[PDB]
């Protein structure tokens, strides 16, 4: 049973999609870019 979205992967692979990279890439540098702007002074620059 259990039709719906499961029984047929999409693709003919299933394994690893690009969204799991860069978002490990982009908010890797972009979470430090908080951390670190957030000791000097991350009180006032929440504009993007």
């Amino acid at each position: 049973v259990n039709y719906g979205n499961g029984v047929s992967c999409s693709k003919t692979k299933c394994s690893v999609n690009w969204g799991q990279a860069f978002q490990e890439r982009y908010t890797a540098g972009i979470n430090s870019f908080v951390s670190g702007v957030a000791s000097g002074a991350g009180s006032i620059g929440r504009r993007p």
